[PDB]
């Protein structure tokens, strides 16, 4: 019944299309599309709490995280609502994205709507990196591309 | 009480920065912001009803128009939603944009978070053009420049 899409874009080459869809407001969010332009392995693959692009994908600011949790991979409790973990490019440097999950949402709270979808330069550890940093940020690095998430038909 | 914020990108060299912010759920938005590399003149300004960037601004759709109404002005009783009529460039090619508007919202079925502003290449005639297409676009022409709004700090 949902639909959301996001462009991914930055200061390199990386670019993407990341579909979004919710069949039920109780549902979980079908997660698909492609990245290219990546290095070959895992993507930290984030919803950041700002849908703001004003001085490029830092403006997006920190993980989004509504409920104060730390954070974690998609399949934990303790996550981030924005914690969608990892895409993997292959050696061509594409990640075809498929992921299924019941935490974000496209209506009713904890929704996703005008926050921006980062993939970032570095594997997200989901929180199993023994620093401070892997509970907050997983040292996920830098964010290679990015955009707004919008409404589609 | 609520900000929202919008970066204004296309293939040519319209760009620019919109803040919409409201005090009161009930209240007025203001909007204003700055673009620039436009001709001299009236632009047309709308949101457009997808948030969908994936093949540049046409993805977006027509007007935002939750309440089945025809096109027309910002001070408009029969206007969409996104209706918000144009901004003004100088013959430095700047427009400093500085709107109050009543019926766009930052929360509610009026909500413009993660729809898309649009900059229109003609000035939106604002439904007086007595053609067919002046009730429906206002005339205003191509889409030079867009971004997905969202949800700021
Ligand atoms: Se408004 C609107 C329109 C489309 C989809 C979601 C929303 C919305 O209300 N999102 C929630 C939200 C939470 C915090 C702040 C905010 O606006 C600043 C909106
Ligand atoms: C389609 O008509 C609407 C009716 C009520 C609210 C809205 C926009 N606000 C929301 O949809 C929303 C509000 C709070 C938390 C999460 C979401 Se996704 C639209
Ligand atoms: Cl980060
Ligand atoms: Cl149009
Ligand atoms: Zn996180
Ligand atoms: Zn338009
Ligand atoms: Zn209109």
């Amino acid at each position: 019944a949902t639909k959301v899409v996001c462009v991914l874009k930055g200061d390199g080459p990386v670019q993407g299309i990341i579909n979004f869809e919710q069949k039920e407001s109780n549902g979980p969010v079908k997660v698909w599309g492609s990245i290219k332009g990546l290095t070959e392995g895992l993507h930290g693959f984030h919803v950041h709490e700002f849908g703001d692009n004003t001085a490029g994908c830092t403006s997006a600011g920190p993980h989004f995280n509504p409920l104060s949790r730390k954070h974690g991979g998609p399949k934990d409790e303790e996550r981030h609502v924005g914690d969608l973990g990892n895409v993997t490019a292959d050696k061509d440097g594409v990640a075809d994205v498929s992921i299924e999950d019941s935490v974000i949402s496209l209506s009713g709270d904890h929704c996703i709507i005008g926050r921006t979808l980062v993939v970032h330069e570095k594997a997200d550890d989901l929180g199993k990196g023994g620093n401070e940093e892997s509970t907050k940020t997983g040292n996920a690095g830098s964010r290679l591309a990015c955009g707004v998430i919008g409404i589609a038909q």
